[PDB]
């Protein structure tokens, strides 16, 4: 009934959230540990100090936050305005994604849907390795996918 703290992907640190049945991706930014709904739902983030609930809960954004837990350093928001962007997958793949819109970004080549798979939660970065978003959904046709859906980082603040 809570969400754990599975893993990590090197790039500043990811941070890989675990449910009972689903896992996905969690990045820090302005101090919070910011992942998507349709992952965690409102459940706390558990560790050994005990389980702590959420700070931020947006159904309709699909946007959920805890406080940072301790040792989760935040990465930086980018304020360069880049509309070159990467998506830091699971795997620690580096997706290239053009932006096209405040929320849309088109992928450079298309990736199949499962090499996306439990990445939600996870950043987009400029090319100064600064967070300008954070993985949603996926524009997916035939099982493919050509464009990302993501909250912007101008939403991730207190
Ligand atoms: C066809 C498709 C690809 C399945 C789907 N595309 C899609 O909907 O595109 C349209 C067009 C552009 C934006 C989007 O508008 C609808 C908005 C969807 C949403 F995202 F805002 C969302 N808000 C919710 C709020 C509350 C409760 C449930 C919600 N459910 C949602 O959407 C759901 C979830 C989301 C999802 O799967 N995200 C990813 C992922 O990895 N998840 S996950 O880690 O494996 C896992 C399931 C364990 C947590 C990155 C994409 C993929 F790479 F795997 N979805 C369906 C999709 O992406
Ligand atoms: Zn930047």
């Amino acid at each position: 009934g809570s969400v754990v703290i599975v893993g990590r992907v090197v790039l500043g640190e990811v941070q890989v959230l675990s449910t009972a049945t689903q896992s996905f991706l969690g990045t820090a930014v302005n101090g919070v540990m910011w992942s998507v709904y349709h992952g965690a739902g409102g459940k706390t983030i558990s560790g050994p100090k005990g389980p702590v609930n959420q700070m931020y809960t947006n159904v309709d954004q699909d946007l959920v936050g805890w406080p940072a837990p301790p040792g989760v350093k935040s990465l930086t928001p980018c304020t360069c305005g880049a509309s070159d962007l990467y998506l830091v997958t699971r795997h620690a793949d580096v997706v290239p994604v053009r932006r096209r819109g405040d929320t849309r970004g088109a992928l450079l080549s298309p990736r199949p849907i499962s090499t996306l798979k439990g990445s939600s939660g996870g950043p987009l970065l400029c090319p100064m390795g600064h967070v300008a978003g954070l993985f949603r959904a996926a524009v997916c046709t035939r099982g493919v996918a050509k464009a990302v859906d993501f909250v912007p980082v101008e939403s991730l603040e207190t």
